């Protein structure tokens, strides 16, 4: 069979019909079969898995170090052969799910540089391009060949180069969608053109494509229409259908407009569950 938890970022994985009041906050709501590993990946780049049923009925991944936590989580054999790593100061690295998949949990798959953290992670797609995004709104575009694939001692390579006091929210694969959405962290949202956002190499400064000061969230493909999974600091998650046609074509310049109404909740998580 299968069952269908709430990943936690402190590494619970909770039947999502079973989430208490208290917790920490959600990162992913995935329907696990028993048959397949659930994957959890840490912004210390270390990775846990679990599978079974006995397990999707309540575990909580014993993380291996001081103020860890799950910043990604996937199931196996529903991902690519490849991750993507983003970090803070604005690294990327790609490897195969073969360097690490099943093996002692807490690996790490990352040699991370002095005060970076994983901040997301991807599955990779060969002959697309990598955006990736900081907090103040800046976009690398390039693509996704610039990140040579390797093993779990690499660093990987700069992806952009960050100003004072920016750092990498996160990363996105675009493969020829037409339209991007920006999601900052209190809720706001516009749709621009993929063609506000120039194809260079990696390591650029990037484009400013936010038009505010809160803080950029995701950026979102979109083609038609895609379904969402929200996640907030106070601990919510839900779900949104967006069709494009329902958002006006705002610029990289433009003011983003409140769509979900989240009051002192901020949104850190943003997954994409449909897109067409």
């Amino acid at each position: 069979g299968s069952i269908t938890v709430a990943v936690l970022q402190d590494g619970s994985i909770i039947p999502v019909e079973e989430l208490p009041l208290e917790k920490a906050p959600v990162v992913n709501i995935l329907r696990v079969p028993f048959t397949e590993g659930l994957f959890l990946v840490s912004n210390r780049g270390r990775v846990y898995w679990i599978a079974g049923s006995q397990a999707l009925q309540g575990s909580k991944v014993s993380l291996k170090s001081r103020e860890e936590k799950i910043v990604g989580a996937f199931i196996r054999e529903k991902f690519g052969n490849r991750l993507l790593l983003a970090t803070k100061k604005g690294y990327v690295k790609k490897i195969p799910l073969a360097e690490f998949e099943y093996k002692a949990q807490g690996m790490p798959i990352i040699k991370l540089t002095e005060g970076d953290e994983v901040v997301s992670i991807a599955s990779s797609v060969d002959e697309t391009h990598i955006l990736l995004f900081t907090k103040k709104g800046r976009v690398a575009r390039f693509s996704v060949r610039e990140v040579p694939p390797s093993t779990p001692g690499a660093r990987g390579v700069q992806g952009i180069k960050l100003e004072k006091n920016d750092e990498t929210s996160g990363l996105r694969i675009w493969n020829g969608e037409p339209y991007l959405l920006v999601i900052t962290a209190k809720g706001r949202v516009k749709k621009i053109s993929h063609e506000e956002i120039p194809k260079t190499n990696r390591g650029v400064k990037g484009t400013e494509v936010s038009g505010t000061k809160d803080t950029l969230v995701d950026l979102i493909p979109i083609k038609e229409e895609v379904e969402l999974l929200i996640t907030t600091k106070n601990g919510k998650a839900f779900y949104d259908k967006i069709n494009q046609k329902d958002i006006p074509l705002s610029t990289k310049k433009s003011i983003p407009r409140t769509r979900w109404k989240l009051e002192d909740d901020e949104i850190i998580k943003v997954v994409i569950k449909k897109s067409e």
